[PDB]
């Protein structure tokens, strides 16, 4: 699909029994997901942008579909005010930027 | 051009005669860089990131010619972590999400 940026390129994804909506973000390195429980082992984490750092627990491998699209990688889990869809996660479901 | 996210889409940008690399960041609303001298009026506003809110200044109608496509819009200076290129100006030129 094509997906223009008159609005928050906001699109569903799934995370085990949870449904969210999450950005397609090209400036985030990695993805990072609003507050949930997952699990498995992490390691804790700060990421930073603007306003400062956040703490976060980073998962790996985890599963998630975008858009009917299967992706796993690391998961960057914290208080975001939105989830996000880094780079890690874009590139598997083919996502480019194109002008 | 295509540009796919196994790496930051930087790209170099022409504002005021200078030259600068911009991170293509779909995730956020605004176009933010980092300290640097701009001419004419500017308000104070403020803006919120994954860390928190930060006071930039807002100055309206500023032509920024990205990767060869010329924008003219809003741009917001502040200390933000790396300069922004946000959907104000992702619009202008034509920039869409594809996969
Ligand atoms: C700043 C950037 C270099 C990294 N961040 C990604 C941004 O797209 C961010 C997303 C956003 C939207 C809405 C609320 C909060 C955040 N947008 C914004 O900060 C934003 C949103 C709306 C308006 C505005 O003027 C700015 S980011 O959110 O700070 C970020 C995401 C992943 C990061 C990472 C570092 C290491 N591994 O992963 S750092």
């Amino acid at each position: 699909p094509q997906i223009t940026l008159w609005k928050r390129p906001l699109v569903t994804i799934r995370i085990g029994g949870q449904l969210k909506e999450a950005l397609l973000d090209t400036g985030a390195d990695d993805t990072v997901l609003e507050e949930m429980n997952l699990p498995g082992k992490w390691k804790p984490k700060m990421i930073g942008g603007i306003g400062g750092f956040i703490k976060v627990r980073q998962y790996d491998q985890i599963p998630i579909e975008i858009c009917g699209h299967k992706a796993i990688g690391t998961v960057l889990v914290g208080p975001t005010p939105v989830n996000i869809i880094g780079r890690n996660l874009l590139t598997q479901i083919g996502c480019t930027l194109n002008f």
